[PDB]
C-alpha cells in the first residue's frame, strides 16, 4: 500500500514492476474543479479537497474530442485515438515514481499533441514507467481541455476567454510545483517536454509571465508556437465562435446570451459542428487553438519571440526527417497508405490547393517553383516525395529552426536534434518514411522493453535518446558521457549545428533546410 | 458604471467609443492638496482623501498661466492655450484605460512642455484614448504648476525651495506607483514620455534620486535639461524674486516676509509682473524654471550627467527637422506667419541681438561666422533658414543629441529620431517647415481617425509610430517587428547612428548636425 | 582551567605547550549518537546532549578496523595502525585552538586516508598542534566509520544505505558550522583537506550538494573520487554485502532479514569475513568504499563532474612522486622491504596479475608496452621501477590530474603541486622513493620541531607549505609571499602548469606524466 498526503488530501497508488525493478503510478489524481455546467468555458478552478483516500489506480477518462476514423480497424491511426472514456469531466493527471522513493528528483512534464483538437495523457506511447524506472526521475502527465471546449474565444469576456487549455496545463504545473516533494520530487527541477501541440504548449508557457515561476527548462518535439497552425488570430476566433453559434442555433445579440446557451448544449453537438466553423479545412486544421487573450497570452507571440520577452534558460529542440508525410493521406489526391502514391504533377497542384486553402496562384506557383527543379532523373517518385517537404518545411521544420535561433540569440543555450530513424514496427507504408510522432516511443524508452519486437539496435539508440534527455533535465546539457558518444554542441546561429539521431552513425550537421527555409521564413510570408 | 476603489477614495469613469471599441477615461482624478492660501510656494502636500465617490468625467482646471495672444483667433498658436478654467487649484490627472480592464498593462505617463511657463494636460494633442485603444497600453497625465507658481525659488527656504512644478510631477508618479494596479497598470512598468519642457522633466527625474523608483523608462521629444533655456541659475533666480518682490509692492528685509507678501497678492498680479522680472527677454524665455534646490536635484546637473549619477535604464530621444522656425515670428524683425520672411543680413544681425541678448558682439560675429557661408546661390531664402537653423540647433537639437552621447557613454541602450514630417494640416506657412510640437500630434495616434482629414501616408507614420513608442514602453527596444520596416539600432558614442521619420522612406543616418553642433557644445560655452 | 559551551554541552580542554607558545586542544568531543545496537549500519543520528561538563583530554576510540600485519615492529607500517582502542563507539572529533583564543579564526578540517577500511584521526602525523600554534589556523579532525561498518550497501534501504562513513563526515562539517564560533573560528571559513581515500572524501563532497553549505574551500592530497579504488559500483556493492551474508551465515530472503541478523554478529566476525567477499584482491583492494545511493550521492560521479555539478570554489590538488611504490612489498613477487627489489620482465608481467586481476590479457599487455620501451642502458632496476609507476599513475597520479582539469574547465581557480622530497628519517628503503603518505608530516608542520631529527632543509620546506596551505585556506592563493619565493600559478586546461615542492629548487612545470596519463585516460578504459 503506498499513500501519499498532498495539499487537498490522501492518494493510493499502485506498484508495477519494470525490468526486474518497481515503479509506484499514481494515475488519475484531479487537479482542478470539473470544468461542467457553469464552469464550461472558463479557466480552471481551483479544488475543492477531500478527506478519505483517493485511489489513484487507473487512468482518468479522456477530454471530449472527436475521434480519427479515416482507417477503422488500422493500428497506425487508432493508436492515436482516446482509449479511456470521453467527458468532459477529463482534468486529471498521473505520476510515475521510482521505487524505492527517490530523495530530489528531476521532474519530467509531459504534454501530448493532437492539434489542439485531440489527444489524451493515457496512450501507450506516453507511458511514464520506463523513464521513472531506468533514469528514476519523475514523470508527470496530464489532460488539458481541447476543441472549442478549451479554446473557444470571444477574447476578453471571462465568459469564454480563450486559452483555457493553457490554463488547465498551467494549473497542473502549479499542482506539481505545491505537491511533488511529498512524492519525492524536486519542484525546483522540472522540464516541460511535448510534441507537436504540445511542443507548442511548451513554447508558448516559456513566453507565458505566469508559467515563468512553474518550471526549470524545456523540450520541444516537432512544434513551436510560430508553426502556422498553432496560433488563431483575433479575428479568425471571432468568426470560429460565431459560426459556430450559427450552427446550433446560438446565435444572439448579447455575446454572453451566446456562451449562456453554448453551455445548455449537449458535448456531441458542439463536437459534430467544430468542423465546419472554418470555411475549408485543410488536414492540418486546428479550428480553436491558442489566441492573444490578453491574459495567457499578453501580446502577439512573434513579437515577443523577436524582441526577447521570454524565460530565460536552456532548451532542446527537433524534428523527424519525414514530418509532413503523414498528412497527405488524409486529403491530397493520388495518395494511399496501401500503394506507392506515385502522383503526377497536376496532383502535386491539386495537393498544394488542398494544403493552402486560402493562397493566391503566385503563392502556389512560387513553392511549385521552389520544390520541383528536379535534380534530375525523371524518378516516378519526384511529386510524391516533394509533397511531403513541403507540407513538413513549412509546418514544423522551419518554423522549430526558427523559434531555436531567435530563443538563442539572447543568450542562451540551445540544443536541436534531427530524427532519423524509421522504428521497424512501423504500421504505415515504406514510402511515408521517418514519420511524425515516431519518435515518442523513443524518447519514452518503449524499445527497451526486450518483449517488445524492436531490433537490438533500437534498444540503443532508445537507451542513448533516454540518457541525453535526463541529462538535459538533470543539468541542462542533452550529453551521453559515458560510451564514446558524440557531444552535441550548441545551436548558435551563425553556426547553427544540429545533432542527427539514428542507429548507425550519429552525427553533426550545420544549417538544416538552408534553402527551403529561405523560402518559407523571408519569402512565403509576403504572399 | 465603471468604478474603481483608490487608496483616497472612489473614482467614477466614462465610457467613450473610439474605432468601433471602448476606453475608459478618469479625467481630473486629484492628487495632492490645493496649494492654496498659506500653500502656495511649497511643495504638494499629500491628499487627506475621501468618502464617497468622486466623479472623473471632465478635464479639471488648467494651472494658472499667461496666455499667448500674439495671433488671437488663429488655430496654429490658440491649440496651445489652455481649454480649461485657470485657477491656483489644478493639482489633478488623467487616466485612460483600454476596455476591457487589462491585466497588467504598461503605462505611458506624458509630460507635457510649454516652456515651464505654460501648458495642461487637457489639450486635444495630448489626448490618450487613441493610445489605450490600439496598442492596449494605461496613459496618465498630470497637471503642474508653471511660472513663478510652480518655479520661484529663495534656494534653501521651504517656503519657497524652487521646483514645486517638478515636485507636483513627482508626487503624480508616486500616485501611480500606489494605485495603478486596481486600473490594470503594472507600475513595475511605467515609461515617461513628455515633450520641450516636458522631456527637459523627463531628464531631470532621471536624475531626481526621488524619481529613481517611479518609473521604469524614458522618452524626451524635443528638450533634455541642459537645453540653455531649462535651468536657472542660482543667481538668475535669486534675482528674479527679488524683481518681482519689488514689482508687487513685496520688498521686505526678512525673505520669509516676502514670501508671506507674495502669498497675499492675486494670482493675476503674479502673472503680470512674471514677464519682467528680467531685464531683457528672449522669445524662449523661462523666467522661472528648474534650479539647484538641494532636494529635487542635489548636483548641478551637467556635473551629475558628465560623473555617471543618474538611472542607468534604456532612453529614447529625438528632435524635429525645423525646431528653431516656431519662435521667429515672436520678436524677430522682418518675419511674419502671413508672408515668405525673405530677410536681410542687417535683420539677422539684429535677430541674433534678439535671441542672445547677453552675449558679446565677437560671440554673436561667431554665430553669424559658422552659419552664413553659403553654399552658394544667392538664394534670397539664405538668412531666413540660417535664423530658423541656428535658433533650433542651439536650444534643441544640439543639447539632444548631446544628452544622447553623455547618457549612452554609461552603458545603456538609446535610440534617436529625426522628425521630417510637416503635417498636411498644419495651419502655420511653409516657409517654416516641420515644426517644434507638430511630431505630438503623429505620437498620440491623431492621424488614425480617418474622419479628421490627414492623408493616406500620414495614417500610416502615425500607426508605426504608435507601435514603437509602445513596443519601447514594454519591452525597451522601439522595432516595428511585422511589416518589413528599418530596424532602429542604438545610439552609440563613436558611431551615432539615428533613425529618420517620415512618410517616404525611413533611414539609418550618422552624426545628425555634426558640425554645427561641434561649434554650439565644444566652442560657444566660453564665448 | 578553559571551558567551552557547545550547542549540546560544556566541554572541558587541556593546555599543550607548543614552541614556547600555547595551544588549546579538546580530544574526543562527541559528535553523534554511538552507532551500536539497532543503529548499526545506519545514517549517524544527532547528539541528545549532556548536562554537567565532558572532559575532552584524550584521543576517542577509533573505530572497528583490520590492523596491518604484515611488518610487526617496523615503524614504516605501524606509524598507520590505530593507537587507541577500537570500539564501534568512535564517532569523536578533535578540537585544535591557538591560544589566546582567536576572534574569527580559519577553520581547516582534516579526512583521514586508508583504502575506506583503515585510518584514524589520533595518529602522530595527524596532529594539529602545530598549525594552530604557527599559523593561527583551528584544525579540526573526526573519526569517521570504516569497512563494512561504514560502507555496507543494500541500496536504498536504509537500514543499510550506504555510505555512512561519509555521512559521520558530514554530521562533523554541521558540527564545525553550528559549534567552531564559540572556539573563536569563523563558520565562514572552513578548508577541508584529506590524503588519499581522505581526498576522495573532499572530492565527493564538493559533489554532495548537502555538503555545499558546509565548507568554503578544498585540498586534496593523493587521491579524489575518480581513482579506480575510490567507489564501488552498484552491482559489486550488492555482490559483497550478499558474501558477506553468505560468510557469517546471515543469507536470507528478506533484505531487511539480512541486516537484522548482521546486527547481532560481534564486530570481530564482520571484520574477519571482509577480506573474502571480493573473488580476488589486489593491495588496493577497497571492499567496502563509496557508492551512488541516490542519498549522498545523487547520480554517477563521474557524469557530475563531465557535466559540471559541483560546488564552485577554489581547490589545491597534488601527488607524490612515487605514489605505487608502497604497495608493491604487499604481494608483488621479488619485492621486499629489506633488499633492492631487482626484479626480471617475468616478475613484472605477475606484478601486472596481482594488480589488474580482472583484466584482460590484452589489457594486460597494453601495460606493459607503454612501459617498457626502456631508455635504454639495460638498467637492472627497469622493471622494478616500471612497476612502480604502473600502479602509481593508474590509482593516483591520473585520476588526480584528470579531476584537477575537468573542475577547472567550469571557470575555478585550481593549484596542482608535485611532491619530490623523501623525508630523512624514512624507515623504508632507497627504492621505494617519495613515497605515497609521506608528504603529511611536511603539512602538518612535524619538522619544525627542532628536536626531532629533520634536517634544516627540513624544516624550511614544512615552513613554507604550512605557509602556503594556511594561505590558501584563508585566502583563496597558496603564495609564501614574503620570502622571495615562486609564485605558484593557476592550473588551467591547455598550460597545465604545476609546482614542484622540494628541497633544492621549487619549480613551475607543464604537463605532469603527459604520455602516460594519455595511456590510463583515453585508451585503458575501453579495454
Ligand atoms: C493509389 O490509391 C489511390 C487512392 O484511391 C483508391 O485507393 C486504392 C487503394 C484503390 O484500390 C481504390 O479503392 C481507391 O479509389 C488511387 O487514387 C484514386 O485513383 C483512382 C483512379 O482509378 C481514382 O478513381 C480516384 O480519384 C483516386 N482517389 C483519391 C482519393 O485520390 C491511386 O490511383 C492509386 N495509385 C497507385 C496504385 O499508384
Ligand atoms: C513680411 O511681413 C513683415 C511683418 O510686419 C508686417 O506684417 C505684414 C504682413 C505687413 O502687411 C504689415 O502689416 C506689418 O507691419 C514685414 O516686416 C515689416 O516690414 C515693414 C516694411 O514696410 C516695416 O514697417 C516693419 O518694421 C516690419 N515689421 C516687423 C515686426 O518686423 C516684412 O517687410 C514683410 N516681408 C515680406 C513681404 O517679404
Ligand atoms: C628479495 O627478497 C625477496 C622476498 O622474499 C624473501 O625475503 C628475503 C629478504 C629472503 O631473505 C627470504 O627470506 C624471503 O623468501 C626475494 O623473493 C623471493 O625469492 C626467492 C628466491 O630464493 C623465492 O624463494 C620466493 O619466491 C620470493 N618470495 C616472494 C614473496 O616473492 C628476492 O629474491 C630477493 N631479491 C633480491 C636479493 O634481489
Ligand atoms: C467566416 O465567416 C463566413 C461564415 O460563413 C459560414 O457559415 C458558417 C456557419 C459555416 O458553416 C461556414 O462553412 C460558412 O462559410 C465565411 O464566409 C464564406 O465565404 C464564402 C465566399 O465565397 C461564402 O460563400 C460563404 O459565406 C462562406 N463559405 C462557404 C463555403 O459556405 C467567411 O469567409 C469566414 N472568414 C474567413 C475565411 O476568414
Ligand atoms: C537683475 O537685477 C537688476 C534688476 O533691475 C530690474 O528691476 C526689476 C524690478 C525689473 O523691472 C527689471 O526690468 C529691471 O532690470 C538688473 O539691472 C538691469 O541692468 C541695467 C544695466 O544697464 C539697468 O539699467 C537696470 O537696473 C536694469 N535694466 C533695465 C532694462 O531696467 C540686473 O541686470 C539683473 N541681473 C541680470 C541680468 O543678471
Ligand atoms: C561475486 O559473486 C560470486 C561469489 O562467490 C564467492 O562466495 C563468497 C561468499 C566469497 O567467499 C568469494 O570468495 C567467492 O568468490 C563470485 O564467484 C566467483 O567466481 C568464480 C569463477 O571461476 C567461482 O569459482 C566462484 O563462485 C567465485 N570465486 C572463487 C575464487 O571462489 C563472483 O565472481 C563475484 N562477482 C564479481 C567478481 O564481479
Ligand atoms: C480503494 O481500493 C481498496 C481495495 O483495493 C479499497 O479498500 C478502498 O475502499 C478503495 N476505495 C474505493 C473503492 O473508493
Ligand atoms: C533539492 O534540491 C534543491 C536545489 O536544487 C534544494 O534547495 C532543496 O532543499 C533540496 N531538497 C531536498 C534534498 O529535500
Ligand atoms: C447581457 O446580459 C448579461 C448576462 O445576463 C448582462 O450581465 C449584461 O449586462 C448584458 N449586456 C448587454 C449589452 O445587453
Ligand atoms: C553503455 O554501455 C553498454 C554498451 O557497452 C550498454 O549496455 C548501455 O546501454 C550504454 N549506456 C547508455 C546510456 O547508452
Ligand atoms: C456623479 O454622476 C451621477 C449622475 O450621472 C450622479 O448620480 C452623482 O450624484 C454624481 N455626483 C455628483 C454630482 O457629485
Ligand atoms: C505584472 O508583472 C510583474 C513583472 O513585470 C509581476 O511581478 C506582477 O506580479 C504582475 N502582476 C499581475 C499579473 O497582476
Ligand atoms: C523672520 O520672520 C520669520 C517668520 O515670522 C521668523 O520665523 C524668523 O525667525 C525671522 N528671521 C529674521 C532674520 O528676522
Ligand atoms: C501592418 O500591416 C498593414 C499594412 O499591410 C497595416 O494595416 C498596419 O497598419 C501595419 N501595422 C503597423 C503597426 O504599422
Ligand atoms: C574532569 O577532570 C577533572 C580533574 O582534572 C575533574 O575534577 C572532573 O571530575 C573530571 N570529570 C570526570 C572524571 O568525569
Ligand atoms: C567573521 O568573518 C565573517 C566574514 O568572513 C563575518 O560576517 C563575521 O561576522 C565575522 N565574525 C566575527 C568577527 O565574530
Ligand atoms: C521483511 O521483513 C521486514 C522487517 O520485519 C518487513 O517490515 C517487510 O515488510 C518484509 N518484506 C518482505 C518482502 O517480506
Ligand atoms: C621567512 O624568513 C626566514 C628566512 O630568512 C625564515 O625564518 C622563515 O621561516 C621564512 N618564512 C616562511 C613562511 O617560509
Ligand atoms: C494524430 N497525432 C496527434 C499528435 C501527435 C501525433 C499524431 C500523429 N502523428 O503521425
Ligand atoms: C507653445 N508650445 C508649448 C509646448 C510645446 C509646443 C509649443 C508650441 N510649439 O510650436
Ligand atoms: C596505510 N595508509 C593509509 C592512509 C594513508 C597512507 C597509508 C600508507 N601510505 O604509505
Ligand atoms: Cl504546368
Ligand atoms: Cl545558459
Ligand atoms: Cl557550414
Ligand atoms: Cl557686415
Ligand atoms: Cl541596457
Ligand atoms: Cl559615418
Ligand atoms: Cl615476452
Ligand atoms: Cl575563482
Ligand atoms: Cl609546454
Ligand atoms: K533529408
Ligand atoms: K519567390
Ligand atoms: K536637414
Ligand atoms: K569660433
Ligand atoms: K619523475
Ligand atoms: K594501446
Amino acid at each position: 500500500d503506498i499513500i501519499i498526503a498532498t495539499k487537498n488530501g490522501k492518494v493510493r497508488g499502485m506498484q508495477l514492476t519494470v525490468f526486474g525493478g518497481t515503479v509506484t503510478a499514481f494515475l488519475g489524481i484531479p487537479y482542478a474543479q470539473p470544468p461542467l455546467g457553469r464552469l464550461r468555458f472558463k479557466k480552471p478552478q481551483s479544488l475543492t479537497k477531500w478527506s478519505d483516500i483517493w485511489n489513484a489506480t487507473k487512468y482518468a477518462n479522456s477530454c471530449c474530442q472527436n475521434i480519427d476514423q479515416s482507417f477503422p480497424g488500422f493500428h497506425g491511426s487508432e493508436m492515436w485515438n482516446p482509449n479511456t472514456d470521453l467527458s468532459e469531466d477529463c482534468l486529471y493527471l498521473n505520476v510515475w515514481i521510482p521505487a524505492p522513493k527517490p530523495k530530489n528528483a528531476t521532474v519530467l512534464i509531459w504534454i501530448y499533441g493532437g492539434g489542439f483538437q485531440t489527444g489524451t495523457s493515457s496512450l501507450h506511447v506516453y507511458d511514464g514507467k520506463f523513464l521513472a524506472r531506468v533514469e528514476r526521475v519523475i514523470v508527470v502527465s496530464m489532460n488539458y481541455r481541447v476543441g472549442a471546449l478549451g479554446f473557444l474565444a470571444l477574447p476578453g469576456n471571462p465568459e469564454a476567454p480563450g486559452n483555457m487549455g493553457l490554463f488547465d496545463q498551467q494549473l497542473a504545473l502549479q499542482w506539481v510545483q505545491k505537491n511533488i516533494a511529498a512524492f519525492g520530487g524536486n519542484p525546483k527541477s522540472v522540464t516541460l517536454f511535448g510534441e507537436s501541440a504540445g511542443a507548442a504548449s511548451v513554447s508558448l508557457h516559456l513566453l507565458s509571465p505566469g508559467s515563468h515561476s512553474l518550471f526549470t527548462r524545456a523540450i520541444l518535439q516537432s512544434g513551436s508556437f510560430n508553426a502556422p497552425w498553432a496560433v488563431t488570430s483575433l479575428y479568425e476566433a471571432r468568426n470560429r465562435t460565431l459560426n459556430l453559434a450559427k450552427l446550433t442555433g446560438c446565435s444572439r445579440e448579447n455575446e454572453t446570451e451566446i456562451i449562456k446557451c453554448l453551455r445548455n448544449k449537449d458535448p456531441q453537438e458542439i463536437l459534430l459542428n467544430e468542423a465546419f466553423v472554418v470555411p475549408y479545412g485543410t488536414p492540418l486544421s486546428v479550428n480553436f487553438g491558442p489566441t492573444v487573450d490578453g491574459d495567457f497570452l499578453t501580446d502577439m507571440p512573434d513579437i515577443l519571440l523577436e524582441l526577447g520577452q521570454f524565460k530565460k534558460t536552456q532548451i532542446l529542440v527537433g524534428v523527424n526527417k519525414d514530418e509532413g508525410t503523414a498528412f497527405l493521406v488524409y486529403g491530397a489526391p493520388g495518395f494511399s497508405k496501401d500503394n506507392n502514391s506515385i502522383i503526377t504533377r497536376k496532383e502535386f497542384q491539386e495537393g498544394l490547393k488542398i494544403f493552402f486553402p486560402g493562397v493566391s496562384e503566385f503563392g502556389k506557383e512560387s513553392i511549385l517553383f521552389h520544390y520541383t527543379d528536379w535534380v534530375d532523373d525523371q524518378r516516378p517518385e519526384q511529386y510524391r516525395e516533394a509533397l511531403g517537404d513541403v507540407v513538413g518545411d513549412y509546418n514544423f521544420i522551419c518554423p522549430a529552426l526558427e523559434f531555436t535561433k531567435k530563443f538563442s540569440e539572447w543568450g542562451n543555450n540551445a540544443f536541436f536534434y534531427y530524427f532519423e530513424h524509421r522504428s521497424s514496427k512501423l504500421p504505415w507504408p515504406e514510402w511515408m518514411g521517418v514519420m511524425h510522432g515516431y519518435e515518442i516511443e523513443f524518447v519514452f524508452g518503449l524499445p527497451l522493453e526486450r518483449r517488445d519486437q524492436y531490433t537490438k539496435a533500437e534498444e540503443i539508440l532508445s537507451r542513448s535518446i533516454v540518457k541525453r534527455w535526463a541529462n538535459f533535465a538533470k543539468y541542462g546539457n542533452p550529453q551521453e558521457t559515458q560510451n564514446n558518444s558524440t557531444s552535441w554542441p550548441v545551436f548558435k546561429s551563425t553556426e547553427q549545428k544540429y545533432l542527427t539521431l539514428n542507429t548507425e552513425s550519429t552525427r553533426i550537421m550545420t544549417k538544416l533546410r538552408a534553402q527551403q527555409c529561405r523560402f518559407w521564413t523571408s519569402f512565403f510570408p509576403k504572399v
